[PDB]
């Protein structure tokens, strides 16, 4: 098992009730961190609005939300592809540079997100010396630090 969190930057100070518009970094398309959880929470909080298929596709309704993102194996918007880094033609793919729990962390770490959606051991794994630099957004609508997931995460992941 796994818990899926929610990384900003110490230097910002919106909430999770403040994500509408700004940019975001997910591992990919369907991943249980990266797209599930954080997706299905924002629409049980109503923030985004989809209602079911038949109000749309739950990509377009994302597309609305976010100004921008890097969203691995996207379909049909190229919306979240926008902040992806690489080739023209390659970068919003799969495998991509910013595909992945490192990719992600990595388009939060370059500026290309104000948020990434990756599990709890991201951060220590990827940037071990610079953990302090960074922290979590809470359910609650508070911050708490990295090591403090178990009280500040988005869901417990089966994996
Ligand atoms: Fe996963």
């Amino acid at each position: 098992s796994y818990y899926a969190v929610a990384v900003v930057k110490k230097g910002t100070d919106f909430m999770i009730k403040d994500l509408r518009g700004k940019t975001s970094c997910h591992t990919g398309l369907g991943r249980s961190a990266g797209w599930n959880i954080p997706i299905g929470t924002l629409i049980h909080r109503g923030d985004i609005e989809w209602e079911g298929i038949e109000s749309g596709s739950v990509e377009q309704a994302v597309a609305k939300f976010f100004s921008a993102s890097c969203v691995p194996g996207a379909t049909t918007e190229q919306k979240l592809c926008r902040q992806c880094k690489g080739d023209a033609k390659t970068k919003c793919l799969r495998n991509a540079p910013y595909s992945g729990y490192s990719g992600a962390f990595q388009c939060l770490k370059d500026g290309k997100g104000d948020v990434a959606f990756v599990k709890h051991t991201t951060v220590q794994e990827n940037a071990p010396e610079e953990k302090d630099e960074y922290e979590l957004l809470c359910l609650d609508g508070t911050r708490q630090p990295v090591d403090s997931y178990k009280t500040c995460n988005w869901a417990r992941v089966a994996a």
